[PDB]
């Protein structure tokens, strides 16, 4: 859908994805065992869902290498609408993952950025996005500065 | 709760006083009554693929019986992943209590009810940002540390 340098193009996620976005996302979290049905509603689902105001509440993104037709980085920037800000949308970016075999070359950083361009295109006051220390200094390189502490409970 | 409060979810009718409690946290600004109403048509309808009925959106707020005013405001919203076997993750925000009703053990009972909430949809863990000055009242509600809030503003 989009052209990125040296060989790669962005779009949005696609049911025939599933195995190529497992292997991506393995480096970050496990995915464990999806059924291709399950998969297919869940690809319908952030398909479907629009945020009110067309804006797509969900923008499941995948970094695609020409060389091999395979998926090196997913992202995902999820559009919500506040009270405060007088109803403003504040952009969420979300499980950023790129393929251990594609690291450490400007991908992490041109999928933050395309992320950041739909979430302002959208109309976004901000967009935030939780790492942990170590990954600062990346989000700082795109960006991205401290806004406070990620708490959580299980 | 304790005497003389409750808790429900928003209504549209609520707009005035949500305005007033919020900005204990930030810049609310003008709502108009029509665009609020419809904001929480939208809040009221929008459910996640999974029947189990889970909105995506839960506002609540705590009521001061005594005069029907809202004490404190906070919503939990619900968003569905590819990770951990197409799990769902709960995301706290918007979270204020009025200057008046502040230190009364509001905001530890608001915050409880929206992790229940989201447990009982089955998320696997519940998330939030705060600033530095809140993490030891997220502590005193069961929350620990586990990350860094980045933003980039437009
Ligand atoms: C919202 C979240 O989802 S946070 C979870 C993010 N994901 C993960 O941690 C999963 C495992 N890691 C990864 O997927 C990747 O390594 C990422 C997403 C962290 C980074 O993507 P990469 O493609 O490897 O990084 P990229 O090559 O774009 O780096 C751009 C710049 O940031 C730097 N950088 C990258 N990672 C780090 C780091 N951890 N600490 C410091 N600097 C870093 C690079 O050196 C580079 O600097 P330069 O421009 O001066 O050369
Ligand atoms: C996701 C977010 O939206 S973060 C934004 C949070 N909101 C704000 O910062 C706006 C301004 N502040 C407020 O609205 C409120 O003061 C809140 C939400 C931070 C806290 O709510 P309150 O009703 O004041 O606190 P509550 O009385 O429930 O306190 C619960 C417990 O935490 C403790 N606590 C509260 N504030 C603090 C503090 N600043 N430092 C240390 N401990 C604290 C209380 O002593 C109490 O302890 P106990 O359970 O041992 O008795």
């Amino acid at each position: 859908s989009m052209s990125l340098p040296d060989g790669f193009y962005i779009r949005r996620m696609e049911e025939g994805d599933l195995e190529q976005v497992t292997e991506t996302l393995k480096v970050l979290t496990t995915v464990g065992t999806i059924t291709p049905e399950s998969f297919c509603k869940l690809i319908k689902y952030w398909n479907e869902a629009t945020v009110w105001n067309k804006i797509m509440q969900y923008n499941p993104m995948v970094i695609v290498d020409k060389r091999t037709e395979t998926v090196a980085a997913t992202g995902n920037i999820i559009i919500e609408r506040k009270i405060i800000h007088e109803l403003g949308l504040c952009g969420h970016i979300e499980d950023i993952a790129v393929n251990s075999k594609y690291q450490g070359q400007g991908l992490g950083k041109l999928l933050i950025d395309q992320l950041v361009t739909i979430g302002f295109d959208y109309g976004c006051y901000k967009i935030i996005l939780d790492c942990d220390e170590k990954n600062v200094k990346f989000y700082e390189k795109c960006g991205f500065s401290n806004a406070g502490v990620e708490m959580q409970i299980r």
